[PDB]
């Protein structure tokens, strides 16, 4: 099947800009959700998660749908915590009902990784809800529990390689797990609502653990209180992954613009942009604004 971008009627650059600017105005307000992380970590996890249930090899799944506002989508176990996104963005859609869904929940994660100081994100619009029953199954997104050859397999039925998976991953330096949410629980470093190449240092340069968390899962752990999942763990044990790690972790400007391009594709996987389609939006931030 294929999705064909379709621009909301008569919009342009400024209407998005307008809803990227209520969203970053909301974030900026709201500062106080998750022990005041503020919801820019996960806004970029419900970016990701509403995008990484494509599969490549049938066009399921992925952003253009906007099929997390269906109930067994939004109840996936795998998207346990993500309610909280939604929630935020529900009344920046009710003063903005003309965007679509899926439109609205890739442009919080780009708003969320610009506003947290995170490299600009080019941005198309054009995405349109489809109905209930071409939401995904549950079970298109990584466990955390395995291994590099897991991560390696898992991304690339997203279409991605070890460059924009590694650089992908470096977004762990956001939010923390959370025990009840993933049976992981902990940060990955300290600057946990600010965009840097953080998770790549800390990968490199803490002394890691194994231990068991009170869930009974194995997770690396730091004496500076940061934890690493078995799957980033796995970034540093396989040599491909490793090397790419060292490559961001000693140029923070190739780790954004690497990791712009990934999200970017993450977030457009699926969609077909007729060639007459706008370009892609870069939006200002607040700052830059002035707001
Ligand atoms: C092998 C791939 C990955 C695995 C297994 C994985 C797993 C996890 C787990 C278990 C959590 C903790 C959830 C919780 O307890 O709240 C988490 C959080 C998060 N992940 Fe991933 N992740 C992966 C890839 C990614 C990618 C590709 C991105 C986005 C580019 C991403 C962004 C995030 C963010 C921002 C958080 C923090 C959420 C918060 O603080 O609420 N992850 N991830």
């Amino acid at each position: 099947l294929v999705h064909v971008a379709s621009v909301e009627k008569g919009r342009s650059y400024e209407d998005f800009q307008k809803v990227y600017n209520a969203i970053a105005l909301k974030l900026r307000e709201d500062d106080e959700y998750d022990n005041y992380i503020g919801y820019g970590p996960v806004l970029v996890r419900l970016a990701w998660h509403t995008s990484g249930t494509w599969d490549k090899h049938d066009n399921t799944g992925g952003s253009y749908g906007g099929t997390y506002r269906f109930k067994k989508e939004f109840n996936d176990p795998s998207n346990a915590g993500l309610q909280n996104g939604f929630k935020f963005l529900e009344p920046i859609h009710k003063e903005f009902p003309w965007i679509s869904s899926g439109d609205l929940f890739s442009l919080g994660g780009v708003t969320a990784v610009q506003e947290m100081q995170g490299p600009k994100i080019p941005w198309r619009c054009g995405r349109v809800d489809t109905p209930e029953d071409t939401t995904p199954d549950n079970g298109r997104l990584p466990d955390a529990d395995k291994d590099a050859d897991y991560v390696r397999t898992f991304f690339q039925r997203l279409n991605m390689n070890d460059r924009e998976v590694v650089a992908l991953m470096g977004a762990h330096a956001l939010g923390k797990t959370h025990l009840k949410r993933s049976g992981y629980e902990g940060p990955w470093g300290a600057a946990n609502n600010v965009f840097t190449n953080e998770f790549y240092l800390n990968l490199l340069n803490e002394d890691w653990k194994l231990e068991k968390n009170d869930a009974n899962n194995e997770q690396w752990d730091s004496k500076s209180g940061y934890m690493m999942l078995p799957t980033d763990y796995s970034l540093i044990q396989d040599p491909k992954y490793l090397s790419i790690v060292k490559e961001y972790a000693n140029d923070q400007d190739k780790f954004f613009k690497d990791f712009s391009k990934a999200f970017e594709k993450l977030l457009e996987n699926g969609i077909t942009f007729p060639k007459d389609a706008p370009s892609p939006f870069i939006f200002k931030t607040l700052e830059e604004q002035g707001l």
